[PDB]
């Protein structure tokens, strides 16, 4: 295993030795993170890890309370709620730390030294293969809008409820902002009487039963994980352009064991951690050198080139999504199109 240790500062490792501890608040399901925890501990067996697996709004609320109340909170925050992470990291909550594992991160995958992408997870199409074969599932917004004119598809579509899901909002908003054809598709959800879900599970359970045949906008990581045990679940990658979310990690400014947090963050971003995350958890890796299905190379091949993937950036530019006029405009269009 030794040749693939993450790059480390000896001073850090010796600090992290003295602390012994590492408080994670994370939106990654433990049973998906476990393999990374276990393998992180094998590299630094002198760090006792508190994985708190929490809802995204729970992490944001909890932290903001503990930090205001002046109490010991997390050492490290890891969340798919990109706008809430970037908000915390651009309001004084983050420890500035230049990760030696992030030297080749694109600028839009890090908030300078304040926060880092750990994943590159595409919004995909999923479909029950018993009801829609691969060859008739469109890979474009314009083709999907056409399929959803069919009376056989009425009531047979799931997508996000952007009014009940923060991640659903982020991904449909990014779609709306980047692809004019999303407006034709949103109208076609109205035509097909799309059902809107606040969770991936709720959606996927209705695709697997066949109560739906097709779900739009859910992430490739959850699909691949569910497909490991449901061979009737198909995945189609959009070839007219794909939006990708990035789980954001940052170190608490006021972390009590900051040096641990550095040794965990560097491990998450390393090829060892990214490899194990892609291979075990089926979470789509950020690092471009990972080999396997849940990886940038595989995504880029599936969509017809890297220039077809729009990564939602680890950038304060995404805080436009929190602007009440900018939400108003998108949600006005959405509710009219889908109802
Ligand atoms: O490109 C680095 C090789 C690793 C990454 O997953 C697999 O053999
Ligand atoms: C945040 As989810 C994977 O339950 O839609
Ligand atoms: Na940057
Ligand atoms: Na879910």
């Amino acid at each position: 295993m030794q040749q693939s240790r993450p790059a480390s500062d000896p001073q850090v490792v010796e600090a992290a030795r003295k602390e012994g501890r590492l408080i994670i608040y994370s939106s990654t399901d433990q049973s998906s993170a476990q393999a990374l925890l276990d393998d992180f501990r094998k590299l630094y067996p002198f760090i006792q890890i508190e994985y708190n697996d929490l809802g995204t709004q729970a992490i944001y609320d909890r932290f903001v309370s503990e930090t205001a109340a002046g109490a010991s909170s997390a050492d490290l925050l890891w969340s798919s709620a990109m706008e809430l992470q970037v908000k915390l990291a651009s309001e004084g909550y983050a420890l500035p730390y230049d990760s030696p594992e992030a030297k080749n991160w694109p600028a839009n995958a890090r908030l300078g030294n304040l926060a880092y992408s750990t994943t590159l997870e595409p919004a995909v199409v999923v479909y029950n293969k018993r009801f829609l074969k691969p060859e008739e599932v469109p890979t474009t917004r314009e083709g999907l809008a056409r399929l959803l004119q069919e009376p056989r598809m009425r009531g047979r579509v799931a997508t996000w409820d952007p009014e009940r899901s923060a991640v659903g909002f982020t991904i449909l908003k990014a779609d709306y902002d980047r692809f004019p054809a999303f407006q034709e598709l949103a109208r076609a959800f109205g035509k097909a009487q799309a059902a809107l879900y606040s969770s991936t599970g709720a959606a996927f359970e209705k695709v697997i039963s066949g109560e739906h045949y097709l779900a739009y906008g859910f992430f490739g990581s959850a699909a691949l994980l569910r497909q490991r045990t449901v061979k009737d679940l198909g995945i189609a990658y959009l070839t007219d352009g794909t939006v990708a979310i990035q789980r954001v990690a940052f170190i608490n400014k006021r972390a009590a064991h900051p040096n641990a947090a550095k040794l965990f963050l560097d491990y998450l971003l390393s090829l060892r951690g990214q490899n194990l995350m892609a291979y075990t958890a089926l979470i789509f890796a950020r690092r471009e050198t990972v080999v396997g299905e849940a990886t940038p190379q595989a995504l880029y091949k599936a969509v017809g080139g890297k220039d077809k993937v729009y990564a939602i950036p680890v950038s304060t530019e995404i805080l436009k999504n929190l602007d009440p006029a900018e939400r108003m405009r998108f949600l006005t269009f959405w509710r009219q199109a889908v109802r």
